């Protein structure tokens, strides 16, 4: 539960930052989040080049995106991560369909394998 609450707080910070138009915003979590998001906009390394700042922000956005129900969400990376998660769900569904279609005798064999 501890890490879940930590993630929850950080998601709250990201959600606020994403919709905050006050350059004079006094919330330190907002100021910090805006700097991190600005970094990700220009970074050439990104996650595959090993950038810890990008990896941390995208991981946070992914935890947000998993539960996000907003079609025009302003959170950085949210829409794009939801697209990736939808594709993964489709692939999982296609796999499951093929497995169910393989039939009773197959499933029974596997169950007792
Ligand atoms: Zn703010
Ligand atoms: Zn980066
Ligand atoms: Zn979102």
């Amino acid at each position: 539960d501890s890490r879940r609450l930590s993630i929850q707080r950080a998601i709250q910070s990201l959600v606020h930052a994403a919709q905050c138009r006050n350059a004079n915003c006094s919330l330190p979590s907002c100021q910090k989040m805006k700097r991190v998001v600005q970094h990700t906009k220009g970074c050439k390394r990104k996650t595959n080049g090993g950038c810890p700042i990008c990896k941390q922000l995208i991981a946070l956005a992914a935890y947000h995106a998993k539960h996000c129900q907003e079609n025009k969400c302003p959170v950085p990376f949210c829409l794009n991560i939801k697209q990736k998660l939808r594709q993964q769900q489709l692939e999982a569904s296609i796999d499951l369909s093929a497995y169910i279609e393989s039939g009773e005798e197959q499933l029974l064999s596997d169950l007792f394998a």
